[PDB]
């Protein structure tokens, strides 16, 4: 099982942590516009077209990892 940071719902500062379900294989953060995304994820669905269709976000980038509270908003908030 992989943890990762998995909000129901887009939200500023995900920290809320969970064990995901084992056939969540990795972790993603994605943003699109006002809306940032943490969740339990699976490489197969980390494409442009599956993160945009799947989260209805017309635009957005992504970024998915697979260790334990990777997904967490480092690369936003550096910059």
């Amino acid at each position: 099982m992989l943890q990762c940071y998995n909000c129901p719902n887009p939200t500023a500062d995900c920290k809320t942590a969970v064990n995901c379900s084992s056939d969540f294989d990795a972790c993603l953060i994605t943003k699109a516009g006002l809306q940032v995304y943490n969740k339990c994820w699976k490489f197969e669905h980390c494409n442009f077209n599956d993160v945009t269709t799947r989260l209805r976000e017309n635009e957005l980038t992504y970024y998915c990892c697979k260790k334990d509270l990777c997904n967490f908003n480092e690369q936003l908030e550096n910059c």
